[PDB]
RNA sequence: UUUCUAAUUUUUAUAUAUUGAAGUAAUAUGUAUUGAAUUGAAUAUUAAAAAUACAAAUUUAAUUUGUAAUUAAUAAAUCU
C-alpha cells in the first residue's frame, strides 16, 4: 500500500521495529494505524491487539471454534 | 300529431408545477464472530451485544480514500 504510492516501506518496518521490538511478549499482533498526509509524510498510532485477539487467549480457543449462538 | 299561438331539459363545464437541499469533517471495541482463496458496515448468513450516534448502499481483488448526511418550499382559495 506504500508502494501503491512509491513510497519504500521498507524504512517505516524498521521505524516500526525501532518502537516494538522490544517490550513485547512474543507474537502479540498489534494494529497499526498509519495516516498519510497529501505530503506523503506518514504517522502511526501503535495500539494494544485488538479485543476479539485478547478473547480468544483468555479463552483458550483458535479461529472457528468460536461463534454467536 | 286539426290550424294559428304560447314553453321549464343548453352537440359551453374548470386539465397538477415552486425545490439537479449535493459545503461545513483524521482517527479510537472493530478489520466483530462464523462461512470463507480473500471480504475490513456495502461476498455468503447472521442480526435485537455495545458505548463516547450514523452496519439494509456506490466503491476496491481487499481497505483507506470518495459520494451521502432523517427539511421551509402550503395548487387547497370553486369558479361564476
Amino acid at each position: 500500500e506504500f508502494s501503491k504510492l512509491g513510497l519504500k516501506a521498507m524504512d517505516f518496518a524498521k521505524a516500526f521495529n525501532d518502537r516494538t521490538k522490544p517490550h513485547f511478549k512474543d507474537d502479540i499482533e498489534l494494529i497499526v494505524r498509519i495516516q498519510v498526509y497529501f505530503d506523503k509524510s506518514y504517522i502511526f498510532r501503535i495500539e494494544p491487539p485488538p479485543t476479539a485477539w485478547f478473547l480468544l487467549r483468555a479463552i483458550r480457543k483458535k479461529r472457528g471454534e468460536t461463534g454467536p449462538v
